[PDB]
């Protein structure tokens, strides 16, 4: 079995935020596990509901997007995106070719991931067969109607996560955006299907938690170290 | 009811390195915690079994104590060391003052604490009365035989906790004196008493989680934040 990660990604990218901007893929957090993932050697492949995606714009913003991320994005040469022109389907991946589960987020997950059924089978058997499943930010969404074939039961249900918080979706002056649209936090999913929630300190804070082989991260601070997290528990 | 934390501290100061330093309370364990408790506006009465303690030696090397702690550790005029002064036994403190049972460490803790009864009976009123209990460091060896007296079960069966890490004993070269004193680890403590150790990422990092009013942190580097925690835990 060749060493991959599946890394999922929004494929959501409607106009969101007040200003008029688009949600969509929060780019560092899925640049940044690239990244780690291929330190480790693995190869890395792309996946969403629809088998396309765009780009969060306020995640373009240079307090999130600067350096040597901002060239590897502008950069149409780059491993990163010659890799995200190979992004697939569902249907077109196969799970025993993955050790790690890896779901990267922006608020665009909150409308695709509750009911991205096949990824979240995907998941599933990436779990039942020894695996890790690992989400960072809004990307505990996916675990909304993500069941454990061996208990039949909610993953989350008994498990510590973490991931983005109810404090910060106020700050960011979103949370009447949610309630408008319907939809539900991480910390209401948490909430909802018997998982304990453990929030950071601050809102921003780089903060990340493995249950076993279930790794949530908080934010995009926590989008490396919620790679490291998903490497470490495999072995 | 006053705004009070017991702030507990280890009684053993025995030999215990492998140079010959003695173990004891980890100084910014007790002091961090303290400032952090002060700023809030609560009191703190220290509580050790004994009601005496010695200070852990490789404690006070430069890169723990060290700027204004350092200044407060050696000026006897300090509001630490006054407070200090008044070190209380278990026998003389009332439960219902306190709304906080923070656990400080050190490695003496791993001697004492899962033989404080005493001090796990106050903990276990305070938690029982809506309080918050707290442990930083090898601080969990005290959950071990702290019932919840409303369950009849161990504390922190089913709860999340964090502490020092097994592979920081290592690193610190203690493992075999661990073993041929018959000590356990935290992660050995957890696991007895069905646990989940939620582990940081390095053995040394700023790292502490929030179960409900059970909060934990790693290392001397999490004191400030399991402080953090503990006030923020209560509201």
């Amino acid at each position: 079995a060749p060493k991959k990660v599946l890394l999922a990604l929004t494929s959501y990218n409607d106009v969101f935020y007040s200003d008029g901007a688009k949600t969509g893929v929060f780019v560092v957090e899925a640049l940044h596990p690239f990244n780690t993932f291929r330190k480790e050697g693995f190869e890395v492949d792309f996946v969403s509901e629809t088998g396309k995606f765009g780009w969060d714009e306020h995640s373009l913003a240079k307090d999130f997007l600067n350096g040597q991320d901002e060239t590897d994005f502008k950069n149409k040469d780059s491993d990163f995106n010659k890799t995200l022109a190979k992004i697939k389907t569902p249907k077109e991946v196969n799970a025993d070719d993955y050790q790690i589960f890896f779901a990267s987020a922006g608020h665009g997950t909150l409308f695709d991931y509750p009911k991205a059924k096949d990824l979240q089978d995907i998941a599933s058997e990436i779990y039942a067969n020894g695996g890790v499943v690992a989400a960072v930010c809004h990307g505990p969404a996916i675990f909304d109607g993500l069941t454990d074939k061996k208990t039949g039961r909610p993953l989350i249900e008994g498990k510590s996560i973490t991931g983005f918080t109810d404090v910060g979706e106020t700050i960011l002056g979103v949370d009447s955006i949610l309630k408008a649209k319907n939809l539900a936090t991480v910390e209401d999913v948490a909430k909802k299907y018997g998982a304990k929630y453990l929030a950071p300190v601050g809102p921003w804070d780089d903060y990340s938690i493995t249950d076993g082989r279930l790794v949530t991260g908080v934010n995009p601070a926590s989008a490396h170290s919620t790679a490291v997290r998903s490497i470490v528990a495999l072995k």
